[PDB]
This record gives structure tokens, C-alpha cells and sequence, in this order.
């Protein structure tokens, strides 16, 4: 049971909103589509199909009633150019920004363009919403923040060093995050994802994630390769964590707001065990190379998530286990 | 006597280099031209007529021989356009980067153009140079960045929070220089500016700085406002040794570069006492109303120039008193 998102959810179904999620045809912000059709919301949709798909919206037409879908206005649009941030914020209540290019190796080759979309676009965001007067704002910031701190788990308070222009933009979300409350007095909530997986996460592309990556391997039978002595280990994330938690924040209390939480189940999965995992599950639906480390590659990572329990009565509810077995059946209709 | 400095200069009278120098119709990018161009250097000059003056440029003109202007090739154009960032980039050996919208008052109220300028522009620069592969790259950071810190003087490794989108845009000029010595190795010089003053500083507009504004108003007759009880205080930086420090910083050894110095003298001058020596050194060439602070206004402030003085070794020579006095002339001048 997620009591206080069970609540939350309820008072929407109710009192309808009218929500604007960025990067809604990537694989977190189509996941929050689902959910918010499916609890009657209206929704006005951005991206520009940079790394999401008009495929991931069209599934999301099939999972959904028809005068949920009625309610989707989608804008093909970039956030990198401010008279579109204004024209979308129009009698918006909630905004969920997911709009941005992620991945650390895609900033190393590119950080100007990396920049302007995580930057640029992230300020036009917010500067909109803010001049729209919206109730609320919620924005994905990076586990990445922390940086070269060595704590684990990791603490909001403790971040350090960067070690990636990607790991920048997703610190400079937050710093003017922050100052947008001093000087304007606009609270927001940003929200720290620790390496999220689930349905619809893209396992092509040079960039995949490596749970998608691996699961597209085992399939075709394909090598899987381990970037390192395969001794990393990372807090899995299963989206209805992810979904859970943007709703929490999205009707926080104002004391809740101008806060960073992270995001994670506060668990951790080294990158041998994950390929046991993922196989145990994909032979039960009937069906090991070793590299060098990635530069920027991060050692040890996981969450300390009280805070989010705390402030939002957050409850990480799936662990990674029965994560992966929600999730591999979409993969094998998706790969077929 | 500035020891090393003048020794850094000699080298350079004879091994003549290729600069660029951005915001170079600006005040502080004017003064290194005029500098720079006496010891005929190759000057390769960018600025788009924001806050620089075509008269600026002139002004440089008249102060030195033909032979040494024919040395200057200057550009009209825009840091935000990453093309332009790397034609003006071709052959340069050092880069002196001033180009960028001060004030914090300007921040506050249009924080897209001074992102746009001061992070997407700062960041261009920044990556053409590490491309063409330059020997330096110094860049005009700012005292703001200490933001909130309580402690006098302001020692570099201890800042606090940002208050302004002004003080987030030069962070984040740092973290970028930072993350671009981690990924690439290419190793930058901040200068953190404390309140620069000196020949050519704009007294007109409504973002004029104080000195100039005061200056001008001293002449014209009209009042002269005190933003405050009159008690805040500041580490007035005569240009002389802004051009000093950037000098020793583009040709700093290695072990000193990929760090961040205050630039200042070590002084605190009230806004009480200011008004005071403005007008003794006024009337020695024969010619006050109180209100609220400023929302984003400091209240006291004092660099600790130590870091510079070991590493780089500077030498604050000209205090304020002579400072101002070796600037009235200027603006005199200038306001006839
Ligand atoms: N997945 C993670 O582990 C993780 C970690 C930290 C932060 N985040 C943030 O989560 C958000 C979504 O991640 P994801 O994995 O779902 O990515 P995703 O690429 O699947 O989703 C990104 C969406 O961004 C949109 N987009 C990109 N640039 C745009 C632009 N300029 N204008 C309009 N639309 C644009 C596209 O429609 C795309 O679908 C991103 O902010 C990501 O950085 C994710
Ligand atoms: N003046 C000070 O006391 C002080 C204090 C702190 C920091 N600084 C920093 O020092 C640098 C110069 O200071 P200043 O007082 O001479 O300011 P300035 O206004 O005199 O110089 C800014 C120059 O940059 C140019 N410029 C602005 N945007 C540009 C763009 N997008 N592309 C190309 N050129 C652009 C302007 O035309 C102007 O010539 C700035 O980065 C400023 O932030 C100055």
C-alpha cells in the first residue's frame, strides 16, 4: 500500500488538474502520461523527439479510454525556445519538467548542445511557469550531483565535485531552482533520480541504458558486456517509484517545496549481480564479455531516502527484483 | 615596483603573442586593449555593442602609435553564436575572456538574457578555446559568489549560496572551467572582480556602478543617492590591477593554473567614506540623499588577496585614494 499517494491520487480523480509534463514522449514523462490519463487529468504534452518517440505516445493510446486520451493535448516543440515554454504553460496547475538530453558520455563529446537543451531549456521553464503562476514545479535533477563525494549512502545536504558537463547542468537546475525562490519566492522540487528502469526505456542507441542494453542482448544473443571489473554497483529504480514520487511533490505541502529529495529504493545492485537478475527472469519466459571502466564512470552508488519518506510520506514500494519482472515482458513485445 | 609583473612584461615586448580578448569595447576588456597593444601584442578583439562602446575602441585609438593598432583586428559579433566563437579563435595564444552582463538588478529582471550570455556564452568560448588548443584561458568571474558566507575577509575555498541569477551565471563559470580541467585537461584561471573602478567605466545607464555614478552626478550637480543606511562597504579595485592580474594569469605556471584567485587590494571603503573621497579629490580640480538597500545588495565585503600574492605573485600597488585620483581627469573629459 502507498497510502499518502493513494490519497493524493483520489483528490485528483475529483479535482482534475491541468498538468504540462516536458519530455513526455521519453520513457519517464509517457510513464507519468499513462498515470495521469488513467486518473482523468488533462494534459498538455511537449517534446521534440530528440531521444523519445511518437511510438511511446501511441502505446500509451492503447493503454488508456478514449475520453482519457481526449484530454492529451501534445505540442511537437522545443524547450529551447522560450515563446513555446509560454504558449504551453497557458492554465497549466502542475508542471513536471523531464525534458532534457541525459546520459554522462553524450555532454563529454557535445556539452554545447548538452547545455542548451539542460540549461537553456531547463531556465525557459522555469522562468514561464513562474510568470504562468503555476501551483506547483517539479523538475528531474541527477543522482550525478554528487559527484566525488564518497558518503554512502548518498545525503542530499553532502554533494561534491562534478565530473561531467552532464552532472553541471543537472547542479545548475537546482542552484537556480533555488534562487528563484529567494528572489521570486517560487518553490520547487527537484527531484535526484538514481538510475530509473521500467517500460519503454529506449535499449537502442549508443546511449542505452544498461538494463535495456542488457535485456536486448540476452534476447537477440548478443554479447553483454560489463564496462569494468563488474564490481559497480547502482539503486535500481523501478518507475512506479519515479511516478509515485512526482505526484507526492507535485501537491506537496509548501513546506515540503524548495527542497531536493532523492529518488531510489535505497537498495544496491552490483553490475554481476544485475546480469544474474536479468537472466534468472528471461529464462523463465523461455529463450559475458568484460571491457574497462567508462571515464566518469561512478564506483559505488546509493540513496538514502528518508528525507523523501519524511517530508512526502514517500514509499518505495518495488524493489528491484519484482521490477524486473514487471518489466520484461514489455521488452520481449517490444523486441519481437 | 611590480617585480614579476614587469618581468612577465618584458618577455612579452619580445616573444609577442596573439590575444583575444572578449567584451574589448567594454570597460575592463578597453583598458587590457589599451594595455595589451602598448606592448605590441596581436590582438584579435570581440565584442557585439551590448554594454561596449564604439567610442571605447576609439578612445584606444588616440592613446597609441599606428603601427600599433594595425595589430588589433576587431570583430563585431555575439559569444552566443558558437560560430563566431571559433573563427575569432584561430590562431589565438592566450585568451582573455570579459564579454558578459554584469549587475545584479539586470538578472533579476531578464534572467533569460543573462543566462543566454553569461553560461551558453561563457561556455562557447570555453570550448572553442580548448579545440583550437590555446596556452591560457582567464576569465572574468565575480565576488558575488560568495553569496551568503559570513566570513570577512572572503577567502576563495569558502563560498556560500548564490543571490541572484547574476552570482548562479559566474558559479557556474567555475564549475564549467572546473569540469573542462577533469574531462580534457585544459586548465583555466578565474579572477574572481571586486568592484573594479577606473578610466572608462560607464556612468550612464541604470545599471551605471557607483563610482562612475556618483562621479557623474558630483559634476552635473544632481543628488547623489545612498542605497542604504550608508554603512555597506566594498574592496574598490582600481583597473591597474585588474590589468595586472590578468597579465600574470595568462602566462601563470601550470601548478597555478585550474584555480580560482580573488582580484582586489585587501581595503574596505564605506559608502559614507566613498562619498567623502570623491568629492576631496573633486574640488582639487574646482567644481546626499539617503533611501532603502538594494533587494540582492551586500552588506560588507573584503577580499583576502593572499592566494594571488603567493602563486601568481601580485601586487596590489594603487589603493583607492590614489586610484580616484588618477581617474577624475578621465571623466572630466569624458563629461564636458
Ligand atoms: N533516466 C535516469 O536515470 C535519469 C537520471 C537523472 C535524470 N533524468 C532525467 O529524467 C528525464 C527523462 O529521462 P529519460 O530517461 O526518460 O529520457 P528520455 O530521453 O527518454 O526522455 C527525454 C525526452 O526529452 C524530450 N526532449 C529532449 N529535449 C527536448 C527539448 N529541447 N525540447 C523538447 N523536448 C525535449 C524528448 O521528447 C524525449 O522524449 C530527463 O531529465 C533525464 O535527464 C533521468
Ligand atoms: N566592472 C566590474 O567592476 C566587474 C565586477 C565583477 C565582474 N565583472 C566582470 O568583468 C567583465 C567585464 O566587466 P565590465 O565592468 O567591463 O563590464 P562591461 O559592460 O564594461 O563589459 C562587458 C562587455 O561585454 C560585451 N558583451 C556583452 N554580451 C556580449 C555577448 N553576448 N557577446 C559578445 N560581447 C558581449 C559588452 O558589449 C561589453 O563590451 C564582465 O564579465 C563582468 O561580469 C566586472
Amino acid at each position: 500500500y502507498m497510502s499518502r499517494y493513494e490519497e493524493i491520487t483520489q483528490q485528483l480523480i475529483f479535482s482534475p488538474k491541468t498538468w504540462l509534463i516536458t519530455g513526455v514522449a521519453g520513457f519517464i514523462g509517457s510513464n507519468l502520461l499513462e498515470k495521469l490519463l488513467k486518473l482523468n487529468q488533462v494534459v498538455i504534452g511537449l517534446d521534440n523527439f530528440s531521444t523519445g518517440h511518437q511510438y511511446n505516445l501511441d502505446e500509451v493510446k492503447t493503454l488508456v479510454s478514449t475520453e482519457q486520451w481526449s484530454r492529451f493535448c501534445f505540442i511537437e516543440g522545443d524547450i529551447r525556445d522560450l515563446t513555446t515554454c509560454e504558449q504551453v504553460m497557458k492554465g497549466v496547475d502542475h508542471v513536471l519538467h523531464q525534458a532534457a538530453l541525459g546520459s554522462v558520455p553524450r555532454s563529454i563529446v557535445d556539452p554545447i548542445t548538452t547545455n542548451a537543451t539542460n540549461i537553456t531549456g531547463f531556465l525557459n521553464i522555469l522562468h514561464a511557469a513562474k510568470n504562468a503562476q503555476v501551483q506547483s514545479f517539479t523538475y528531474a535533477a541527477s543522482s550525478s550531483t554528487y559527484g566525488d563525494h564518497p558518503a554512502l549512502p548518498k545525503v542530499e545536504e553532502n554533494i561534491g565535485n562534478p565530473l561531467s558537463p552532464y552532472a553541471v547542468t543537472k547542479y545548475v537546475n537546482e542552484i537556480y531552482a533555488q534562487v528563484y525562490a529567494r528572489t521570486y519566492g517560487f518553490k520547487t522540487i527537484g527531484l535526484r533520480y538514481f538510475n530509473v528502469f521500467g517500460r519503454r526505456q529506449d535499449p537502442n542507441g549508443a546511449y542505452a541504458a544498461v538494463i535495456p542494453k542488457w535485456t536486448a542482448a540476452m534476447l537477440k544473443g548478443d554479447d553483454v558486456y560489463i564496462n569494468g571489473d563488474g564490481e559497480t554497483s547502482r539503486d535500481f529504480c523501478y518507475i512506479d517509484n519515479v511516478i509515485q514520487m512526482n505526484i507526492l511533490s507535485a501537491l506537496a505541502k509548501d513546506s515540503a517545496k524548495d527542497n531536493i529529495y532523492n529518488v531510489a529504493v535505497g537498495d544496491r545492485t552490483t553490475l554481476n549481480e544485475l546480469s544474474g537478475y536479468i537472466y534468472d527472469e528471461l529464462n523463465l519466459i523461455h529463450h559475458i564479455k568484460y571491457r574497462e571502466f567508462r571515464s566518469g564512470d561512478v564506483r559505488h552508488s546509493q540513496a538514502d531516502v528518508t528525507k523523501a519518506i519524511d517530508l512526502l510520506k514517500y514509499r518505495p514500494n518495488i524493489k528491484i527484483r519484482e521490477g524486473l519482472r514487471l518489466s520484461m515482458p514489455w521488452y520481449v513485445r517490444f523486441l519481437k
